[PDB]
């Protein structure tokens, strides 16, 4: 049994794909694979409070078909909740909110997803030109494989830790923030260092904040301040289906200008709103005389080693150019993530994958890799197109129009 | 031919009735007259900056189907907007757009509008129990009757002139402000005053400051200075749909409760940004040392006459108790609307239609008015329900359900 | 010794008055009473939270003198916070930083304050006509009487609770709620019912949520949902100097106009920013599956008994006109308070004070009661006006101007 | 007779400089020369509608002084406003409000400033070693020479051009925007390029789109959309008194990493007001079927030439990497000032004074150009101190701290 298409990983990205192929008239055959129970979408950082960073109209499917079964707006009526946040007047849902609409409209697919499934390896089926791959996928009980003649892969964003970091017991990265964080005693945890600038840091330094009133917290970032997230109206058309073309089609050149000017859109800044609470909160601890969040800014933190009863954080200070140690508890570091990279999974297919200059995967506009004649076989990818598609390629912004793209690119070639 | 419903007016409420027919299951027969050219929503109050009161997501279907093909985010999708109008991130289309989505909606139906028809009369149809009525309709050319089971009476609110002031070539009111105004020369108005200190009269007001930079404006009201709308979220659930049923079921000291408290949702107020544009206007204008915009609160206009080159305006002021008279060359009267009634329209059949304790139309939740047993035809409401069904009933908040409800009665009955 | 002035009381009203008096030209000496032991400015109240509801502008001096050593400016400037309060583009300071502002404010004056001082009467000083005041002052360890040619009355707002409903030990005024909640332990506090639809009902539920992940609370008011106050720039000039000359010298159906208008200013009403903080906290409750915020509206605590561990709170429904009971360990009625009434410190001195027609106290321009020609002695209220003067009266909006005028109407009788 | 020190310029900084002196305790005699007839702030670029990108307490005095007869707060005093502008609750007052402030500033001073006096050069005074300067003061009658013992010069910033254009009859700096715009035929400006993504740029093509309902406007930048200027209160802490330390006493990579992270809160960069207004504009004129804003993105501007009726732009796409022709009537360059430099100003005594690295002036903490022992007296600037003292140096942020400080360096070196 060979299927049309095979996706890799069920993330919001393959869950749109499938939306996609079940709204689309095409008669196409899919498995998908998840290695963890079930769907979760970064679950370590669930903090309280939590919002999306991005528009509710910005789902599965909306921007492709403004009346899906599977839009974020079926999803409140159906839960009964559509009156009470049209009272709220905001277009940011929480992220414990989206999290369930993913699991709603994963019930509601028909397709049935395999759960507890890694795919450990992506291999050339039989013949050549190659027109299937092999996919090697480890389930707790045996191990398994299965054709496709295409391939989406959608693993997601890769935890950084900074260079001369490891994770430990006790360093984290903020992606197992909560996953560490719900095991330790509360008295345990009286001193935290979070090393970041970004929406992560923030978020969890507020929530430490927020959680004990005795917790003392270091954050150390490179900036002199958090840098405010830009989603005003034209610097985020960007992140348009459109925009999408605009930098496909671009130049090298212009391909820069959008990083040059509006990675503040997403990276390494912070929504207003969590910016402002935040200096809310560290000006009323002023007024109480019991200052508790210490800003460590223009700083980098280059090392921790753990000494007895201290984790000592050597951090790196621009300002006098030297370096210091800090002890605390835990050092989380809310450092960021590096794009999803296909490369790992391919193993040989890979030797068939065409390189740019700067040695990254060449994909066509359809999100399907550019390989020689000896593969025939599509892999497309949801996530590590940053360098190709742009901005938006890791993000929620454009979730619609892309897996319906990756369909119609399928459904063209089958037939 | 008899029709299961007529519907008497096309504005937004029989527009949502008529989607209501098309996606019901219900084979229902129906018609609807308009006795102007076309849709026309309040075209007279189609200022430049004017803004919906209601979040789009109120729209003809929404909350009722949340995947209707007549929803707004439907209509920006097809006119291509839907992305730019999510970059703005405001839940408030303008009023521009909002008569377009009317419009397109209009055409998208199967059903053809007859317009250039106005109902003149409702007669009681042949036989006892009377179980249809003869609707009489008046064209340019003809006139003619058309018979039916039910009717929907939507013919909107109705201008109120304050007491003592009759329209006239210079005293206009709101509702026909632009429709004057584009017919006088510019240098021609350069003093009005207006009556009123609702939306209506706020809007008017900004909109001749902008207009042309001489204009001298007279704003007279009774409040001291513009009243808030509130629309923040617990108030505002007073439009919810289950807030109908709370009102509808609610005794009559309820009811009482919910205008005493919540009136200002939507009467007599204005909203938060076009008080605060106003009042960055005067500020400006006194910087500047050129005041414009005079403000005559604690103050009813109450009477209007024409001599020679000046409408002169009979101002009285409660802070002084007596009156005085304001020469200008225009007064609009800003002064609201009442409910709308179907009295008139009925004729015969009124003597059938219940009353209550305060004289007013008894009406069942599912908006059908209460009659004898001499007649089994359904006169529904949509408009006139402010006593039974509450301050839903002239806007734009519920037409989804509304709608629906009343399709569902007629189906209901026809069985 | 005879004083030119006495004042009783030591809130920011007087304290204003002790400002006023040290930066006029006019040598007026003075006395001031509080009966507790420091400047204590409704601490029941000051939960984590709790903004002022006035900009810091209207401060003890500002508009009366714009440079003033003890404007709230000055004050953040020596706290050395001014640069980090500007960083923050807010004009409402936390209620604990302006109740420091007192304190600080209360440092500089040259004046001391007698403390542990508690008015208790205030009697007819000797001759015909009466020319000065006899004020009983009662300490911990003595009793004594100082004499004054005037007399400042500016004791607050009375605590008022439902008719039917007495205080006690587990039924609290929303004024004495941090008093009662400090002592408690917390796991005896898990089912609160908080009577009131005003800023202080508001604060204390959104405070009960927000302090325990696990406290049941009851809303009960009598509209279907908080108003939201309204401080929009035209209704706020109601709160101008230049108001209290408007409602003084205005009708009596003027001044119930402003009542009929812009009550929503300040009385039961709601910052919209702690609305949709609430509305935000019920939406996620519900989300999370954990409702603990229970809305009671249109409803009226009308009766309380302890029964055993019980709280027994009788609560009329309007919407059924029917009551019933509600058990819980607390009942906090934030039901407001009453106007300061002189009536009572002045014992005999009322008969050489004058009444209106509805019974209340006349009062001149200035503040000072309306008395016959036997007294002579001057008796200014701050606090008590709300009839005369306006809604300004028992609220922050005017302290500077207030102060100003007393001390000059003083200055202008002395000569 | 020999001056303390003589100001050249006479823009907010000397003007703050000129109230420091004022307010010092220090007797201090002091000169300062205008070029132009009176204070003229940025004229050009008085739009209608423009607003101060600063707190109205970053005025002239109030950091340092904060009761201050020349604060902000005093002017509106005295203008009898200051009610009326809290009533506002915007920190953010209008640039014709804040000229009006400088021009009372300027009034109240006991100092008189000399204006039509154009400084033409500095030169050393005698002896050696030099310790006055000589200062060439050319009016429009005659030529003057004053000596002093210290010089500060606050000359402004300077309006730059993109390379290969030059200003002409129909090529406008923004910086003489309204000086060109209000001596043209409104019929002769249907069509306008504006070059440039910054503040100015955004508040001309806002002003052309209001100001004429037919004009089409060019709206030509290198970014893909406007970015948003950051005033987030942690990233706005670079303007702090104390930041100026932060910066100063920083590395060379500190300072670098201010740019780095924080340019975007003033340079390149918009008011998110003023982004969401054009915003809005575009989308009304889609709705309209209009479109007269044309955003050229990815683009600059490289030549102009005159051709006939026409100004010829050449654009630079860096998407197709080839540059091609627009035609329109006019072309403005909002595209911004450099620093302040005092070299030409200075002349001979250029040789004495001490360079960095990279070719630009030592500046001492207190503003004081470093110089070699030949020269003795002091050289201050406010302005061109981006590189030592930060981003403060060209704004308004910081002129209370900086005007205090350099007044005090002065007196403590006449000591
Ligand atoms: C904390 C936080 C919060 C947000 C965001 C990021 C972060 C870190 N993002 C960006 C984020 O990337 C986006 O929300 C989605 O997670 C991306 O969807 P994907 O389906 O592509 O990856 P995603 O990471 O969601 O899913 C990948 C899945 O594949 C699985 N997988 C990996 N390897 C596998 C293998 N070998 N075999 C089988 N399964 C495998 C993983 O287990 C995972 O379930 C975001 N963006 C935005 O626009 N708005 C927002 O609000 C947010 N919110
Ligand atoms: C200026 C302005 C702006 C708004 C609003 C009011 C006003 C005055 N409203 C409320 C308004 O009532 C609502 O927008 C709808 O117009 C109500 O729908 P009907 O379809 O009920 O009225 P309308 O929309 O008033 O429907 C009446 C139609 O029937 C026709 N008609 C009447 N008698 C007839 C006859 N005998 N024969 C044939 N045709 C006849 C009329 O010509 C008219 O076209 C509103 N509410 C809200 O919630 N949000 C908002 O943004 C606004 N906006
Ligand atoms: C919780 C809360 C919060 C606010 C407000 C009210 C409440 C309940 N208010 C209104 C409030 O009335 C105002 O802030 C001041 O408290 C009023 O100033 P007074 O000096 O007139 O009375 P205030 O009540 O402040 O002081 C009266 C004093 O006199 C003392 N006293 C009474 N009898 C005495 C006697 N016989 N002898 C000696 N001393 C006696 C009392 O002990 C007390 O210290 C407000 N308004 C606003 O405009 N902005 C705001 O932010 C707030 N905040
Ligand atoms: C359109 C616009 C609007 C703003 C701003 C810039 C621009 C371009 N700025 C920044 C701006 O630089 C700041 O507001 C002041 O103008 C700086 O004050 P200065 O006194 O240093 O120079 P400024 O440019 O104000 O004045 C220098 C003066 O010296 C005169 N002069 C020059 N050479 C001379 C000579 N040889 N002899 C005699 N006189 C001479 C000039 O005539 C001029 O009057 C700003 N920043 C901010 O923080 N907030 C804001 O809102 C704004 N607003
Ligand atoms: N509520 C939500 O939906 C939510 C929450 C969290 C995250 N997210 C999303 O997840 C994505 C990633 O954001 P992120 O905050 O996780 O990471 P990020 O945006 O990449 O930022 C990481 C931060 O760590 C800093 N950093 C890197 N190395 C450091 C070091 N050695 N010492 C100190 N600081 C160091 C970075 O500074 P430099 O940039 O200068 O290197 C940057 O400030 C974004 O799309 C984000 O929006 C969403
Ligand atoms: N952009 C939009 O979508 C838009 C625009 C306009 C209107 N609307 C809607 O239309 C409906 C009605 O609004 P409206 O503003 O037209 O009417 P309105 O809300 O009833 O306002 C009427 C006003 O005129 C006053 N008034 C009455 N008699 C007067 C007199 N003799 N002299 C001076 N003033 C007098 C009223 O005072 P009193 O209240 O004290 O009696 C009140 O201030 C609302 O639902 C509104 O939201 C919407
Ligand atoms: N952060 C702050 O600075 C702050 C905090 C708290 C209060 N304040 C100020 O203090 C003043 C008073 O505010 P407030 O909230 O204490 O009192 P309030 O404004 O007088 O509100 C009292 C509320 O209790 C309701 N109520 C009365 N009797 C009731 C009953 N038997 N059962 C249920 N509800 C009942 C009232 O309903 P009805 O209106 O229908 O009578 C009203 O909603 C205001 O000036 C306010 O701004 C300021
Ligand atoms: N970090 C998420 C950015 C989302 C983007 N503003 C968008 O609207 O798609
Ligand atoms: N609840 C106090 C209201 C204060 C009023 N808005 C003022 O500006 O004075
Ligand atoms: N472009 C002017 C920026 C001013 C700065 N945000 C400040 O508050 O000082
Ligand atoms: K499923
Ligand atoms: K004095
Ligand atoms: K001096
Ligand atoms: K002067
Ligand atoms: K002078």
């Amino acid at each position: 049994p060979t299927h049309d298409v095979v996706g890799v990983g069920f993330g919001p990205a393959n869950l749109s794909l499938a939306v996609a192929l079940e709204e689309s008239p095409a008669a196409l055959t899919s498995a998908f694979f998840e290695r963890r129970a079930s769907i979760s979408w970064h679950q370590g950082m669930l903090l309280p409070a939590a919002k999306m960073q991005v528009s509710f109209l910005k789902d599965l499917a909306t921007f492709r078909n403004p009346a899906s079964r599977f839009s974020f707006v079926s999803f409140l009526h159906e839960r009964g909740r559509l009156v009470r946040f049209a009272n709220n007047h905001d277009f940011f849902p929480t992220r414990r909110e989206f999290h369930d609409y993913l699991e709603w409209a994963e019930s509601k697919l028909a397709h049935e997803v395999s759960y507890d499934s890694e795919v450990t390896a992506i291999r050339p089926g039989p013949g050549r030109p190659v027109d299937s791959v092999l996919v090697d996928v480890s389930t707790p009980e045996a191990t398994r494989t299965v054709e496709a003649r295409n391939i989406v892969i959608s693993t997601g964003l890769v935890p950084r830790m900074p260079a001369g970091v490891q994770s430990d017991e006790f360093v984290w990265h903020s992606s197992r923030f909560l996953d560490h964080f719900r095991d330790r005693d509360p008295r345990s945890l009286r001193r935290v260092a979070v090393a970041g600038g970004g929406q992560s840091a923030a978020e969890i330094v507020r929530f430490l904040h927020d959680n004990r009133p005795d917790t003392v917290v270091h954050a150390i970032m490179p900036s002199y301040g958090y840098v405010v997230a830009d989603n005003t109206p034209f610097a985020n058309q960007i992140f348009d289906p459109a925009a999408v073309d605009d930098y496909f089609d671009g130049s090298k050149q212009a391909k820069d200008a959008f990083w040059r000017y509006h990675r503040n859109t997403n990276y390494s800044v912070v929504d207003d709103e969590v910016i402002r609470d935040l200096y809310r909160r560290g000006y009323d601890d002023e007024v109480a005389g019991a200052p508790r969040l210490n800003f460590v800014n223009l700083a980098h933190v280059v090392g921790a080693k753990r000494i007895a009863d201290d984790t000592r954080v050597t951090v790196y200070s621009m300002a006098r150019e030297e370096s210091y140690d800090l002890d605390v508890d835990v050092l989380v570091c809310a450092t960021g993530y590096d794009p999803m990279d296909p490369g790992d999974l391919l193993g040989e297919l890979a030797e068939h994958c065409v390189q740019d200059a700067e040695g990254r995967w060449q994909v066509d506009r359809d999100y399907r890799m550019v390989t020689t004649p000896d593969l025939r076989c599509g892999i497309y990818l949801q996530g590590g197109t940053e360098h190709t598609h742009g901005l938006s390629s890791s993000l929620l912004s454009n979730l619609a129009t892309r897996s319906g793209e990756i369909v119609s690119s399928i459904e063209r070639r089958k037939s």
